[PDB]
């Protein structure tokens, strides 16, 4: 069982209190994987924002099947004092070998203005197309399968 994630940095704007980005999850192995077994983590510094809410903009199987929770990290490291963990509900479906979700655009919103230039998972060089951003991590059943942590 293996997966990859590809990533495009959001438009930039506009609104300084919104992190926007789009990911695509691909099954690169030889067996089907249920979406409900997959987690994606986006690692960042919340910059004093105590509240950080996740919103899913669009997903092919429905935005009501994408869940996000944002958690503070106890032992913070450079580039991450907070991560957003994206997961799927049991009815999101499954990815056959070679299958991919296509674009899932999302946003993380705060009450104050983020500085995305000190966020580990941010890569401003991937604005114009999807790239392989290995500063975003992904898991199958809680085992790391893509990217490099923290
Ligand atoms: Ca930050």
């Amino acid at each position: 069982a293996s997966i990859s994630v590809s990533y495009k940095c959001g438009v930039k704007d506009g609104t300084k209190n919104t992190i926007r980005a789009t990911i695509n999850i691909k099954n690169t192995g030889t067996t089907p994987v249920n979406l409900s077994d997959i987690k994606v983590r986006y690692w960042f510094t919340s910059d004093g924002n105590e509240q950080n809410n996740f919103v899913c903009d669009y997903a092919a199987f429905g935005t009501d099947k994408v869940k996000g929770i944002v958690k503070k990290i106890e032992n913070s490291v450079p580039g991450a004092d907070t991560y957003c963990e994206i997961s799927f509900t049991e009815d999101a479906g499954r990815l056959a070998p070679g299958g991919s979700t296509g674009t899932i655009p999302f946003r993380i919103e705060g009450a104050a203005e983020y500085d995305q230039t000190d966020d580990y998972s941010y890569n401003s060089e991937m604005s114009d197309d999807f790239g392989d951003n290995t500063k975003i991590t992904a898991y199958i059943k809680d085992k790391l399968k893509y990217g490099v942590e923290a």
